[PDB]
């Protein structure tokens, strides 16, 4: 009821539920609040080259990446999609943001390198970031995320975007 079972990290309304009161939080604590838009690159066509089976094993090494580099009490990692995932860094700032992102981005690129059965692949991810001296909303928070995931996948994949 609280976990995603092909993954096994928390699922989409558990990950509304989470953010809703980290955000109230951080209203009051002033500490900035990020977060990550994890989309899988070419889903579509990996599905068709190697099947519905390698494609679920594809999102669990994905998951397993993010769960990797996302460890401190305050973090939650939800599959927020059939193919996405979101994670919550509470007192993080954009800055440190970024780079659990890159972390994560470099990894599942070479997840083929590594293991000689992964088939290449590659993620998009886009970043917001509340800070004490910001006026948005939490659907603006949510929205800046998305959006910045958006721009990852038109200015080609595989990066990550911060929003503005
Ligand atoms: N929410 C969240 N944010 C993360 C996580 N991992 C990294 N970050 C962010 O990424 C920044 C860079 O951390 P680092 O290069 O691993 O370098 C880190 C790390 O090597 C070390 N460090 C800090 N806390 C711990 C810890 O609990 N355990 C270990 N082993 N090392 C730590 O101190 C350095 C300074 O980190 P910061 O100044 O905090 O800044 C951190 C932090 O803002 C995470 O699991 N959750």
């Amino acid at each position: 009821a609280a976990t995603d079972a092909l993954t096994g990290v928390a699922n989409r309304r558990m990950l509304d539920q989470s953010l809703r009161h980290e955000w109230f939080r951080a209203q009051r604590s002033g500490k900035p609040l990020s977060l990550l838009m994890i989309d899988a690159d070419h889903f579509k066509a990996f599905n068709d080259r190697h099947g519905h089976q390698a494609g679920d094993q594809a999102l669990r090494e994905l998951a397993r990446v993010i769960t990797t580099n996302v460890r401190r009490p305050a973090d939650l990692v939800a599959r927020y999609g059939g193919e996405e995932f979101s994670v919550i860094l509470a007192e993080t700032d954009s800055v440190g943001a970024q780079q659990i992102a890159e972390h994560i981005r470099a990894a599942v690129e070479q997840l083929s390198s590594v293991n000689e059965d992964q088939s290449p692949m590659t993620v998009s991810i886009g970043i917001s970031t509340w800070t004490a001296t910001s006026e948005i909303s939490l659907e603006q928070l949510l929205f800046a995320a998305d959006k910045a995931l958006y721009q990852a996948k038109e200015g080609g994949r595989n990066r990550v975007v911060v929003a503005a």
